[PDB]
RNA sequence: AAAGGUCAUUCGCAAGAGUGGCCUUUAU
RNA sequence: AAAGGUCAUUCGCAAGAGUGGCCUUUAU
């Protein structure tokens, strides 16, 4: 079974228990499960992702590496590059579904493992990394595109216009507490548009949204 | 001059631009400045960090490693680390002085050019750093708290309390926009306290505070 | 950690930038 | 990234825990 993981990570771990530890949730076992790896991998990958970012990145300003780093040590990116490994069916759970936050810890927890099976040899880690997915990653920063979300730009419109901020305000809150339905009102000036998520910033997101299409109409 | 600092970091730079650029601040050097060095450098610090802080932690909790990372990697403990550089004597600068956000920004920087410059040997690296500061961290590790702030404090006396989070408004704000002077008021059931700061937040951690008083004597 | 506004101050013919304080938005 | 409350759900005699939703605090 691991021997498989093993062969499409391209390593044979001296100590399997250390494998099979990254590879299981706290619910099937409360004694020795990835969390404490998770937070080394998380470290580690952090700093493999960088490097190639500083490396290879067209636009090396803060306000661009900062929005791509983020989305490039997303749990989303990592279950994009997780599939090559099929972690799902290597994953020990009990309590709970192998969904994408389980995936991309599992994720950074195993390349603390082999970081740490490998005698704490991250030049070792780093390479045999870039070796599965280096390219992806560079594919993925070549194709970078910062994107702000619409309560940023609205309030960067309302500050350059009139050099004040949009008011948010809660207008209805309905349904279950496990499944809320949100309802807020954006305004500024006497312009005021509504907004509904499951969230209140989901709600205030779709308001501006609609705030903004509206102050385009002038 | 850079001979007396390699002395000081026990490494020898093949590139002298590379450390130089570590020490060059945007304000002497449009051109060649640390601030991507420091984006780098960040990473590889954290990873240092982190990587002492999963071996020799008292505690593995993620509420307790998180807090503690926290400060292990944060400006102040950088210019503690840093001290013993005496980099105020390296850095190179104009519009202004060397404060401590610099220090901790070149301090960054500098084991950014130090993993370049060696080839980016990681390994290397880490280990340069841990002959200067394992002893460091592992002391601080070793007394390693968390310190908890005063809204925090409130808002869990509150919620175990009476399941409900205490609420803060603005009372008063004073003084030129430069050097502004808040009151606020924090409310919790039936009672109210102020506080006042030079920031909304430094306001509402001094009412918390009063009302976590108010509170114990009932 | 990044983004916008703003006050102060510094460099600058200008453009524009640095530094410090504040407000807000986003991400983790 | 961490903390607290809350709803649902799963395991549990209980304590307590896991997973999903929401609110909030903190940090960067
Ligand atoms: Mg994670
Ligand atoms: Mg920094």
């Amino acid at each position: 079974m691991l021997e498989q993981l093993e062969k499409k990570l391209g390593y044979t771990f001296k100590d399997k228990s250390l494998l099979e530890k990254a590879l299981t949730h706290v619910s099937y076992s409360k004694k020795e499960h990835y969390e404490t790896l998770e937070f080394l991998g998380n470290a580690l990958v952090n700093f493999f992702i960088v490097d190639l970012l500083v490396q290879y990145s067209p636009n090396k300003r803060e306000g661009f590496l900062s929005p791509l780093k983020a989305y490039l040590i997303s749990e989303e990116f990592f279950n994009l590059l997780a599939q090559k490994l099929e972690l799902h069916k290597f994953i020990r759970i009990k309590r709970g579904k192998i969904n994408e936050t389980i995936i991309g810890d599992v994720f950074e927890a195993l390349w603390a493992a082999v970081y740490i099976d490998s005698g704490r040899d991250a030049n070792f880690t780093r390479e045999l990394f870039y070796k599965l997915f280096k390219e992806d990653i560079l594919s993925a920063i070549k194709e970078g595109r910062v994107k702000k979300d619409y309560k940023t730009i609205l309030q960067e419109i309302t500050q350059k216009r009139w050099k004040e901020r949009p008011e948010y305000r809660l207008i209805s809150v309905e349904g279950p507490h496990h499944k809320k339905k949100f309802i807020v009102e954006a305004k500024i000036k006497e312009y005021r548009t509504l907004g509904e998520g499951k969230s209140k910033k989901e709600a205030e997101q779709r308001a501006a949204e609609e705030l903004i299409k509206l102050l385009e109409e002038s």
